[PDB]
């Protein structure tokens, strides 16, 4: 059976802040920019459509120098932080993207039309761009995230697939890495593997997968130590229906419909797809900047950083603006000339984690160590390499950053004035 | 005269915890792809403007095996599962699907037009497609839902309806089945057997029928097992104002109007008709991943699921993407050609539900027997074959699911938590 | 002076419920279908955006058949029915309609030229349709419901009116009948005395009057016996902005602009009027299927229902769909042809009406019988023909609807619960 | 360590009221009118996107002339004000300005084309003009508010930037300074050192510098003497997506897409940007003509204005009404001719500021002493030049509008009821 950690998890009355100074990152919205010839990235992609998993270090309790140690027993027990409070600051101002491609697969305007649009030619592709869905969210846990999108399933060994057949479908649960991208519309799948066309939905998410969370299972997780605190605050709506060009991969029933004539007598392509737009953004719906304070949490564990690690996953698309900036190849002539300027996309977030932590001590006792052993041996063993090197992460160290003056900070003043004493 | 359940039905301290692994669903959303020799479906229609109707089968509390038994007297009373809690689990990102037809009647637009229209030719259908009204609601209770629709009403022995004459319309009474359609902005109707036409509405309500749950008469059930609980919210709005191609099936009396001449001679179709559009969808709006304490039931069966069966219809169409997948006929070609990838549609569901049910003894006295048999005789007959074979609903097998430690699951705790003691 | 019937009415403890099964609707949208020859009416015009004005007859208190009769005596007093608990079901899916005219006196778009429009030859009427103002409004009192609307007021004997003068106005009080049209957007007038050109405005209202409830009027009333409970809600906005053909009727003053050239040497009609559209519907935002505890009237008279009788006016516009249901009038060729397939419009509306009555005794002393007398003399005559016979509604006979167990009912378990005792 | 103001600093019961006449500022929405041959300025730019930032200027509380002086001891102690109360009255109506560029690069409009663009020549730049992003806020402190935008980075001694090469990002913090522009939907940066082509943007941003509020720095700032207290409220949504002409300045890798043919050979520009649109605005929105209560500061200066200074900074984008006037060459011709009539362009904007001031004492001990030399030593030098002389801004005296009657003005009133005492 589990159990919550408030039974075998003592909380002393120190608390520490910590917090990273001011993260920044810059880079392209739609793709990395590297040499050709070389694969090393010149400019990174960086748009307000990925996941930003951050991999908090935190300095080992144990190892850690306090002034005073007679609140606790080094022989019988061990130290593991708590994460009690965070604030997710984020800085730039409030804004909306963009996405497209210069070949999106749109045939022609569904949503009204006059007369039977014309016959789908040899590539009826269009430059089109569109506002993507608008998500907020921010998940919390000792553990990474996980999400979940459809891929291609594995085949049943018989009906030889025939090219071009439909691929099978799979919900395929992963890890959730500083990166990824969220649903922006078309849901969350693996677009490299379920659209050969590559050119179904903008570049941004074009060769990528859109992973959504699966909070689902993250929540039935037995110790819950993968998130024990979430928001999230999503929104979208239908700006344009459309058309898919391409050929028919399953025919429409005759016993839909009655055959036309003429120019109806061909049926025009029924794999509609719809335009996300996420709304306007505003203050108001804001979920950064303020704290959370991680009192009381839903699962078992109540935000017990084991490991001496913690997991802030964000993604925020209400500062999504992207900037162009065009330099001039000449400042000459005084004539414009759309050759003599090269025009560049960029964009830039701006993050400020901050945290208070109760320290906490743990009697080492028989069932104790039983329980924490099948929790998680590596807990014990650590006590008295990296486990995911496969994945990547935007790596923090606090290690250097805790203070015990909360009254120094902001994050601090607030938790003081919060929880009173 | 009936009585509340409270009158007859004892509750003990027992509580226990049930819930399905994560149900999932993919299929076409418009309709089932199938062998055109053959009628066996080889892909299901899945789309989120179905309704999910759940017919939960729990575990005898009779035949059950509880640790103790001492808590009631197997000679002069009974046992019966009562629904406490319940939380219906939805896993995708949020979205908007939609929905058209090749050939939708839609002579002009009626919106807005600067000289008068042509003249209806032959066949003047265009490809048309649409954002659905949003619908959330989940209702549950011990018998099957219950909904209206209109369809094709008997007609009088008299005049002899002449062929194309207006059919009678009847609002009829029927059981909400799995897999059933709901109202899509064009109302609750048969549309099958009301509209020759095949191409008034879009392909995925085309011959089908939408039907809505006739909320009043559920509720006006005397004994109320249908519908114990529910939580609906519809929203809808004209995103397009049509015209309907055809011949005149009853004229403009012409004191409504001064006749025309030249062009305004001849009467356009006032046959008007109007695109639905359900707007955005918003996490702040959601239904459910929220959980429903039924403690004060509105009709006199307050959660008494007689017949250790339990009905949980759903109907959420904030997660209604849909998502296009193409694959190549050729990895050759490095030019596009539409000839060259098959495009299909696809859909994806994701449930969860858990629930949180009290044990409850029945001392069968006279009265009480008197009553049981005349609400509903097969309650006793079952005590110390399938009555709805006719009827299709996703099944569900909770009887190896129940656990008393609700403490181990997230519904459990959230229950605990509420319920304090 | 006038006095609160808490002075004169005394309330006994006597509650009975009474309902309508199911009232329904069924008919043409925009107006009536009946035999061109005749005059008797084959489909009556049944639209969302009419009145529904219910005179609801109840069994005289002093004819009924009461168990205990010892809680009054018939000598010195006398019974009337006290309407305590209202809930207005309404069961169709909600929805909006649609409504246009084949020939709208719509010249051209103002909204947005790009260059000055043509000119106005004969008839430049073109087929035009609008989603109408949202409105939701419920009255009840125990005497019809008044509005007001603008018509044709009387001409002074002066000035002979020279043919195409303009008609002078006046606002009209005039009683609500069951059927009535409410302001669809264009105001409540007279359209029939008020607009000669019959293409003002779509079909339903074209040739009719549209009323408004005139709040003022009924609420000032002495004894308040019109309304003593209401409930209002109407939105709207410009969806489009129009010309209107025909000829100047008043040209504008030349000081309010400088004459044009050319192209604008000629004045573009400045009789611009705009398209209404009630926006969305929603769940959240409905009026209806609430119980109304009609407690505390702001009249004199707190919901005592003279002459047993009471009345129930509303207006939903929130469930206004109206379905298009067409006949083929040959089932072989499968070639589609227009001709070959009859259209029509159809709309239902679903009404269910329940109430709680509470008993109530008046002493018949002096006072009481001057003041009763005065107030409507026909109250005293009828205790120990009907004098609204011009005017129609909808009419509901409710003396054996009477029921003591209000447990029963829906609205009755509700009235207890609200009431406790 | 940083301390509470509350610690050093204490409070009297001496309050003070003082406000500005009423400020107004006229001028050119977009850019100052001045004389050609000359510099000199003749009209100002003033539009609703600048930032205004006021330099309070208070008489010396110890210079000052009290009535009564015994409160307080000028031998061992010293005096300051506190900002407890403000009120930025706004005056001109509620209404949305709007800003565009002859020549703005636009391309294409990507939001849905049915064909193929064309291709880019020479200058394909178009007429356009947008509502920029909807923002309203205040900063309150006694120090200069602090903003951050992107600015051209100094670059790395190595590749010598090739002509036309994108040039480095680097987030800048700045002094936000009266008259600054704000953010208004293309994000902060700074347009003139970032786009050569002088035409990315309208032309009253178009080269300048649109900065943020550094809220982050700010609060982290340890004295926090910049912000004691602030309100923003910022939303914008997508009102159009378009193209940038000009020439690719990094290309879109092949791995992303599969070459075109024909018309599709060549790729569109991706190089994608959205037009803002600060929705509608209204009252129940409002921030200002409200009174701010400054009584708990979330950091350690409590609202002191140390040097007897205050910092108001206000953005009001709700009151950007431009307004057109123009004025005829002739007064002769009935007829109307472009040449006749200058068109010119002017914006108001209505200010008017209040507080009320609560005067302090500081005892001047060691420690004291001590502490506010290293916070501020010019503090201690000024008690018993300007240092901002190269910043800006709106220069307000208030030394002789201190007034010690509150019960004779508005916001004096207001507070006086708020606080009771």
């Amino acid at each position: 059976a589990v159990v919550s950690t408030d039974e075998y998890v003592a909380r002393t009355n120190i608390y520490y802040h910590a917090g990273t100074s001011r993260l920044l990152a810059v880079g392209h919205p739609y793709f990395p920019i590297k040499k050709p010839n070389n694969n090393k990235i010149l400019v990174p992609k960086v748009s307000g459509l990925q996941y930003r998993v951050f991999r908090i270090h935190l300095p080992d309790p144990n190892k850690f120098g306090f002034p005073d140690t007679s609140f606790y027993n080094p022989d019988t027990q061990r130290l593991v932080w708590a994460c009690v409070g965070v604030e997710v600051g984020r800085g730039q101002p409030l804004g909306v993207g963009i996405s497209g491609h210069p070949l999106l697969n749109k045939l022609d305007d569904t949503e009204n039309a006059s007369a039977y649009a014309a016959n789908a030619g040899v590539d009826n592709r269009e430059c089109i761009s569109m506002d993507y869905k608008q998500t907020q969210l921010c998940l919390i846990g000792c553990k990474p995230p996980i999400g979940e999108h459809w891929g291609k399933g594995s085949p049943c060994t018989q009906v030889a697939v025939q090219p071009g057949d439909c691929p099978p479908l799979e919900l395929i649960n992963t890890v959730i890495q500083d990166g990824d991208m969220v649903d922006t519309g078309f849901g969350a799948m693996d677009f490299t593997t379920l659209q050969a066309n590559k050119s179904e939905v903008p570049l941004d998410i074009c060769t990528s997968i859109c992973k959504y969370p699966d909070y689902i299972k993250m929540v039935s997780e037995p110790y819950g130590d993968s998130l024990f605190f979430y928001l999230r605050r999503e929104q979208m709506f239908v700006r344009h229906l459309f058309n898919r060009a391409g050929t028919v991969g399953e025919n429409v029933p005759d016993d839909l419909y009655i055959k036309g004539s003429g120019s109806t007598a061909n049926l025009a392509s029924s794999n509609y797809f719809p335009t996300p737009s996420g709304s306007m953004v505003t203050s108001d719906a804001q979920i950064f900047n303020k704290p959370y304070w991680l009192q009381r949490a839903q699962g078992h564990n109540n935000g017990i950083c084991w490991g001496n690690q913690l997991f802030v996953t964000v993604v925020d698309t209400t500062r999504s603006t992207n900037m162009s900036l065009c330099a001039a190849i000449s400042t000459s002539e005084t004539t414009y000339k759309n050759t003599n300027f090269k025009e560049y996309l960029r964009h830039g977030e701006e993050y400020d984690l901050q945290f208070i932590f109760q320290l906490c001590k743990i009697t080492l006792t028989a069932d104790v160590m039983t329980y924490i052993h099948s929790m998680n041996s590596t807990i014990l063993e650590d006590w008295n390499e990296d486990p995911l090197k496969k994945y990547t992460f935007w790596e923090v160290n606090l290690k250097e950053k805790f203070s015990a003056d909360l009254d120094q900070f902001p994050l601090g003043r607030k938790f003081l004035l919060q929880l009173g004493l």
